């Protein structure tokens, strides 16, 4: 779909078998999620944002659904505010921008 | 213009007289931008991201050129490690996702 941006684009994905909302992020390199259930191995990074850092599971190789549209990758779980798919998973259901 | 994300959406802009490269992000409501020289004066506001919160300063009807096109908004102006163009700007230079 095309999307102004005159609201927050938020979009609903499923992961791990649970219903979401995330913000589209043409800031973030990665897709970070607030805490959650998922299994598995994954390990510890910290991350960089406006504010400071924060410590992240990273886990890989996690399907997630977006939109009507399936993709795979890393997700980095953590203490977010807001949850962030970033350009990692954009690039893959073929999000472009256009001004 | 139209951008895929494989790498970091950069563009130039011009802002008070000098040249600089922000980000195009779609998740940032405003436009935050690292500490500069500004003309005027400026009310302080707290943002807050990843990390947590940042001071900052205000500044409103300021001009803004990015890529030919230019435009008028509030700018925060603050200790961010990268120059940030949000939704306020983004949406005055007609910018669209589309996926
Ligand atoms: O911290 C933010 N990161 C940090 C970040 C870093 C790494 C990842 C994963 O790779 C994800 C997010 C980005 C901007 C930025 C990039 C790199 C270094 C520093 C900053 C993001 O792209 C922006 O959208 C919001 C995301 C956000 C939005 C709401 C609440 C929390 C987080 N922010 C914070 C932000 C908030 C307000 C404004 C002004 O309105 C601008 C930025």
């Amino acid at each position: 779909p095309q999307v102004t941006l005159w609201q927050r684009p938020l979009v609903t994905i499923k992961i791990g078998g649970q219903l979401k909302e995330a913000l589209l992020d043409t800031g973030a390199d990665d897709t970070v999620l607030e805490e959650m259930s998922l299994p598995g191995r994954w390990k510890p990074k910290m991350i960089g944002g406006i504010g400071g850092f924060i410590k992240v599971r990273q886990y890989d190789q996690i399907l997630i659904e977006i939109c009507g549209h399936k993709a795979i990758g890393t997700v980095l779980v953590g203490p977010t505010p807001v949850n962030i798919i970033g350009r990692n998973l954009l690039t893959q259901i073929g999000a472009t921008l256009n001004f």
